[PDB]
């Protein structure tokens, strides 16, 4: 019993965190095999950040201009290349702590664990989700650039996010491990704003199934809805549209609890209309959208209470 | 910017988790130096749990009855002894991954990170607090017994909790690493219940200071209160009493934001008497009490491990 916002154990990623320094800039790098991955903006001055020409800034650098520190050991850079918004520093030592890993690009609604780091040293781990507007609501201070997001399903670490910047609303933007940004963002100090954010409907439904599994049913009702009528009401509350893919994905949780997806959609419609009336669901007075259907199945029991 | 429920990096603890099997029962153990620590109920059948005599159950066991597995390696048990509700299994190999550590007993209100494990394998990490009624609101399934709670202070891991059981309300009970229970609980299959819980007042105040640091100021007011009048109000809402020690502890956050502790108490009093009026604080519609004053300072300053 219980339902917590749970992150993956961070040990496999801690053994990959290094410090990367160019000149006056210091940030985090991810050391896997004989390559260190870090945001390309490590080569920028504060005077370069408005309209940097990364190809022109990079051509002026040599291997010895990059200082990579792993714990108290200085690593030797023997090569460098840029791939999209990521800098790849070839080093003379393969990381002995390299876990089994993959690089995966995630979609909005997907969750992952973030290992926040400063100076190549881990400070904390938290769980979060890729918002529909492609930003993440992280907790990051100056020097956190290069911190990574990951999932550890079974024994393999799937790296999905690398932190690059904070937007004016306090939310965060970054890339996959191939340097492609999530969203319409660019690694420039030019005025950029996150689009209007929405609630991840499939995740709220999954979390309502998690509450039923843990023994709570106060919010259920005797009604059902069509998928189209649910979407007409959902979008008036800034909820993402629920697709047939989402309905299919909720199938196993529906079979486990005995509550059809469109019946759970009717309960959510009623919750949006009435509020909670002083009640809570899994210890929360808000509808939670940062647990996917896969997270609920992983954390919850296979036996409904 | 941002404020997340953040756990300590779990790597130093992952390298200590092992699987302990005694007969048909399998649970988790903590391997530090040449000793494996685990709940003493690992020696019980479901019948023994009704009314166990642990010394009598233990005398019938030999070293070879305990199977300890560290990854894919079987460890050799060369001795066994009991300390309170913890079983200590002496093994022939010191853990090469043993970090610098201490065993510390925490007080209600203090927070810690839990590394949830199954079969000696870590599955997740979450942050939680020792409730005033000595229970923890964890997320645990069958097989989780022996999972540990910890904090990291500089480079030293302070182990403060070991999981033993779940109460009928779905909350959890456990011991310090010397086998002493937190709370009036016993390790047996018998009717046990958590006492009426209260909110950790010093932690809610710390979280309000964290909200101010992150730009959330709507709840501030021009008023102040005496410590005695605040405690009369707080006692009415099932809030723990606020002591002068708590006021002193909040001193640094008070100086940083410019809001005296009793000035913030007058905000908390107004929130208790009137609610949030449709508003949220740091994305929550409830007053959050699982961040201590130290957690707020650490996350708002980027301390690393
Ligand atoms: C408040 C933000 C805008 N920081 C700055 O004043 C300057 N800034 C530096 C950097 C960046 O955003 N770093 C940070 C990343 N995460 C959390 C931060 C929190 C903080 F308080 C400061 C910095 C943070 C950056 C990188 C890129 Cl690719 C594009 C632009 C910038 C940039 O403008
Ligand atoms: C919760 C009860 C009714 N479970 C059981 O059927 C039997 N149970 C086993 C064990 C215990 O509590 N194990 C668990 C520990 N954490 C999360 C659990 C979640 C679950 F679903 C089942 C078990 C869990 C235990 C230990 C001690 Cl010291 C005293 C009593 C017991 C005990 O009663
Ligand atoms: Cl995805």
């Amino acid at each position: 019993s219980g339902f917590r916002k749970m992150a993956f154990p961070s040990g496999k990623v801690e053994g990959c965190m290094v410090q990367v320094t160019c000149g006056t800039t210091t940030l985090n790098g991810l050391w896997l095999d004989d390559v260190v991955y870090c945001p390309r903006h490590v080569i920028c001055t504060s005077e370069d950040m408005l309209n940097p020409n990364y190809e022109d800034l990079l051509i002026r650098k040599s291997n010895h201009n990059f200082l990579v520190q792993a714990g108290n050991v200085q690593l030797r850079v023997i090569g460098h290349s840029m791939q999209n918004c990521v800098l790849k520093l070839k080093v003379d030592t393969a990381n002995p702590k390299t876990p089994k890993y993959k690089f995966v690009r995630i979609q909005p609604g997907q969750t992952f664990s973030v290992l926040a780091c400063y100076n190549g040293s881990p400070s904390g781990v938290y769980q979060c989700a890729m918002r529909p507007n492609f930003t993440i609501k992280g907790s990051f201070l100056n020097g956190s650039c290069g911190s990574v997001g990951f999932n550890i399903d079974y024994d393999c670490v799937s790296f999905c996010y690398m932190h690059h910047m904070e937007l004016p609303t306090g939310v965060h933007a970054g890339t996959d491990l191939e340097g492609n940004f999530y969203g319409p963002f660019v690694d420039r100090q030019t005025a950029q704003a996150a689009g209007t954010d929405t609630t991840i409907t499939v995740n709220v439904l999954a979390w309502l199934y998690a509450a039923v599994i843990n023994g709570d049913r106060w919010f259920l009702n005797r009604f059902t809805t069509t998928l189209n009528d649910f979407n007409l009401v959902a979008m008036k509350y800034n909820y993402e549209p629920l697709t047939q893919d989402h309905v299919d994905i909720l199938g196993p949780l529906s079979a486990q609890t005995g509550i059809a997806v469109l019946d759970m959609c009717a309960s959510l419609k009623e919750l949006l209309q009435n509020g909670m009336n002083g009640r809570t669901i899994l210890g929360s007075a808000l509808l939670e959208d940062e647990f996917t259907p896969f997270d609920v199945v992983r954390q919850c029991s296979g036996v409904t209470f």
